[PDB]
C-alpha cells in the first residue's frame, strides 16, 4: 500500500494536523523512509 501504513501513524500517534500534511505528502512524491524519519523528529 502506497503510504497507508505511515499516513494512518501520522493520525494515531495524534501529532500536529500541520505534522501529518507535511508528512503524507513527502511520503507521496519522495521516499516513504524519510518521510517517517521527518515524523519521528516531528514528535517521536
Amino acid at each position: 500500500a502506497p503510504c497507508e501504513d505511515l499516513k494512518e501513524r501520522l493520525k494515531k500517534l495524534g501529532m500536529s494536523e500541520e505534522c501529518r500534511q507535511r508528512l503524507e505528502k513527502m511520503c507521496k512524491e519522495g521516499t516513504s523512509e524519510d518521510a517517517e524519519r521527518m515524523a519521528r523528529n516531528c514528535e517521536s
